[PDB]
Parts: C-alpha cells; sequence; structure tokens
C-alpha cells in the first residue's frame, strides 16, 4: 500500500532531521552563494588561526591533531546514528545483541555516506558547517595522512551526482543499518523483513521524488559496494597508523 | 515533560544493559539459588580448587585479580558514558576529567550489586569470594575490601534495580564539581536533566519509598570516602611491594 510507505518515508525524514543537526540542504546552502560564509582552512597558517576562531572541542604535530579531530567527530556521529536507528520501526524490538551488531558494522558506512553531504570537489565542511577544509590541504598532509580523505572525496563526488536529498537519504541510511549479512547476527529474519519494508519505501520515494532519474534505485544500491570498499580501505589505513590512556578507551 | 524524562530513562536503561554483561538482576538471581550456582572460595585450599574449576603469593594474586577486573569495568563504564546524551559533545579534556573521577565511584556502586553481607561474586558470577577470606589476607590487603562491604550493605538496603542504577551512574559521571574542568556549565545542564530523570524514575519505580531520591544523593558521600581510602592503600603497596605491578590505565586514573 502506497500510503504506509509514504508514512514510513515521512517518519524517517522527521527523525533524520531531529537526529542530524547539520542536514544536506543546510550544508548545500553553506557551500553555495551566501550571508556569513564559513572560515576556510587551506594552509598551515590558516589552520592555526582557525583553531583560535573555531574553538575546537577536540584540541586537548598537525597531521595527527587533524586525525584526532576526525576521531572526535565520528564518535559524535555514532551517537547521532544510534539515536536515529531507534526511530526505525521494529529496530528496538530486535534482540539487543543484534541491535549492537547492526550499529557496530553499519556506522562507518553511514558516516561516509553522510560526509558526502558535507563535501564538494574542493573540500569538506567542518564544525557543524562553520569551517571549510580544502581538499588540497588534506592531500598535502605528510604520508600516510595525505590520502586518508582522498578516497572519501572520490566517493562523494560520484555519490553527490545522484542529487539525493535528506528525505531520500533518511531511508537509504535506514536500509544500510538493517543489513542482514553483518557477522554474528542471531535472528536475521526480522532484520531482513524490516529491510524489505525500507527498500520498498526507498523505491517509492525515488520514483516519486525523481521521476525522470532512470533506475536511480538500482544505482543507489550499487553505491553500497563503493561504501564497503571505502570501509575496508579505511580500516586498513587505521591499522597502518596503529603501527606508526583513557583517550584510547574513548576511541577503541 | 515527564515523557522526555521517561524516554531518557529508557535510553539509559537500554545502554546500561548493552554495556554491562553482569547486571544487578543477574547477580541477585545467582546469590539466591540451579545451573547458575557459583563456586565458593573461603580459604587457601579453596582458592586453589576454584583455579582449576573457574576461568606469586595469595594475597597479591587476589589483588591483581581485583585490578584486572577494575580495568575491565573502566572499559565498560567508558562505553556507557559515551551513550549518555551530550557526553561526547563536551570538550575532550572534560570527557577525560569526568571519566577519571567518576570511574571509581561507579565501580563501588556497581560492585554493591555483586555483594551481600557474606561476600562478592567474581569471574562474571562463576565464583564467590567470602568476606572473611578477604579480611584474613596478610596486611595491607587485610581490609582492602571491608569498606566496600560496609557500603554495599547500606547501599543495597535502598533496593535499587538496574533501571534506577543506569540513571544514577549517569548522574555520577556528569558531576560539574570535578577538579580541572574547563566548562562546568554544559555538564551541569546535563546533570540537571539527569537528576530530573532520576527523580521521576525513583518516584514511579518506588512510590512507597519516601525520599529515596534524597537518600540516594546522600550516598555520594560514602562513595567519595571509599575512593579516598583506596588510593592511600595503593601508595602503601607501591612502597611495600616494589615487585608488584600496576596496570597503566588504572595508574593514570589514580595519579591525579
Ligand atoms: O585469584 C583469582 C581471582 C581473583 C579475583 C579477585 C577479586 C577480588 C575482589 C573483586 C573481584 C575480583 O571482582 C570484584 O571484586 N582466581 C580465582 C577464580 C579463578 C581464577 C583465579
Amino acid at each position: 500500500e502506497s500510503a504506509d510507505l509514504r508514512a514510513l518515508a515521512k517518519h524517517l525524514y522527521d527523525s533524520y532531521i531531529k537526529s542530524f543537526p547539520l542536514t544536506k540542504a543546510k550544508a548545500r546552502a553553506i557551500l553555495t552563494g551566501k550571508d556569513k560564509s564559513p572560515f576556510v582552512i587551506y594552509d598551515m597558517n590558516s589552520l592555526m588561526m582557525g583553531e583560535d576562531k573555531i574553538k575546537f572541542k577536540h584540541i586537548t604535530e598537525v597531521a595527527i591533531r587533524i586525525f584526532q579531530g576526525c576521531q572526535f567527530r565520528s564518535v559524535e556521529a555514532v551517537q547521532e546514528i544510534t539515536e536515529y536507528a531507534k526511530s526505525i520501526p521494529g529496530f528496538v524490538n530486535l534482540d539487543l545483541n543484534d541491535q549492537v551488531t547492526l550499529l557496530k558494522y553499519g556506522v562507518h558506512e553511514i558516516i561516509y555516506t553522510m560526509l558526502a553531504s558535507l563535501m564538494n570537489k574542493d573540500g569538506v565542511l567542518i564544525s557543524e558547517g562553520q569551517g571549510f577544509m580544502t581538499r588540497e590541504f588534506l592531500k598535502s598532509l605528510r604520508k600516510p595522512f595525505g590520502d586518508f580523505m582522498e578516497p572519501k572525496f572520490e566517493f562523494a563526488v560520484k555519490f553527490n551526482a545522484l542529487e539525493l536529498d535528506d528525505s531520500d537519504l533518511a531511508i537509504f541510511i535506514a536500509v544500510i543499518i538493517l543489513s542482514g549479512d553483518r557477522p554474528g547476527l542471531l535472528n536475521v529474519k526480522p532484520i531482513e523483513d524490516i529491510q524489505d519494508n525500507l527498500l520498498q519505501a526507498l523505491e517509492l520515494q525515488l520514483k516519486l521524488n525523481h521521476p525522470e532519474s532512470s533506475q536511480l534505485f538500482a544505482k543507489l544500491l550499487q553505491k553500497m559496494t563503493d561504501l564497503r570498499q571505502i570501509v575496508t580501505e579505511h580500516v586498513q589505513l587505521l591499522q597502518v597508523i596503529k603501527k606508526t590512556p583513557l583517550l584510547q578507551e574513548i576511541y577503541k
């Protein structure tokens, strides 16, 4: 029934808004046109001044302090994604261990999806969109830190060409969380059933919200491959840094 | 709005459950009496047989035991803390400062769940070490555990369940009065909302328990005192037992 699907689409849209302070639409505006624009970081000099103008909550060598900052924020996004997951109908009724398993394996995927919303070919919004860090400044970081972020830019550029909006992404992120193939799952059935319902919703959303965009649904599901590659790749990059107190415990 | 507060109570209960394998409810069901029956350790020979049956000098290896398990508890508390709304958004220095001071307070709160007047569950519930065996240990390990027993006896008379504790330990972590905090106010606003949640919880979950909220807040004094005696005990050991090792995660917590 179209109606239940639209209802679910709306429900997720409203929860995405409440959970994710910095939305795609707001980020878009920030990247385009002005009004008070954000502070730009494009060199060493500018980073330093940015510390003083954008009070960093992560600030307890440069390349590392930048890496720690991505850590602080992705820890914050986990909390946001966790809260959003609880609004997805059926999610809280699942086995608790499965809930934890879906969030653990799903959050990197969702982070890099939503980070795309904050990126363009030239850089990425930071600090709830009051900063902009350029792509080239990210690449110039001593190796191996130079290309931590290049892959995400490559992905976002391609991903952003689908022209999704927040209302589309709300459902897509839901579909990602409910992936029945995560390791260690105890009762895959209700996960897949909820995933099926979300997939039907996503399909109707895309067809309605983008009637002239041929097979968008398919193309969007195909991107879930590019996500998983960005993830295995990121994790390998972490293992390389790890080989070259309470703080640890926070960032396990 | 009591609805937002109940929502917050639910959220904290859910995370407590996800973060802490051995709950108060599970511990009590074990201490009552089954297939969940623990092995009891009450004497030296007894220690030895339980080594075989459960997962240096005696007194030390018991102390290293309590030390390994505090390391584990810190890891669990750290995970739980991040689920508390607003915690991870605070300045990182403050996050570290709140965990440093709040962690032992929570360890002794939660250890009460594992205790009764006669002893304490160990090894996730597989074992039970009697209070007397712990008292008899060569000094200064003799009454390392007595203070915690005295607290637990009094604390357990409040009859809290895990859903109450989830909020209470949230209130403990978010204390704006820790030394060296940078931005006391955001912490206090979080605490205020947690305190309101705790008050609605206690009133709803224990309607006949007069002023339980107050009595619970007063227990924060017994906690701070437990924390003080322990640290002094560690400094005795560091000079008696130059040969005994202390886990660095714990070391950082105590050092300051
Ligand atoms: O020496 C030990 C274990 C010692 C545990 C010791 C211990 C003491 C107080 C505690 C605690 C653990 O947890 C909370 O409070 N063994 C007996 C059990 C099997 C392994 C060896």
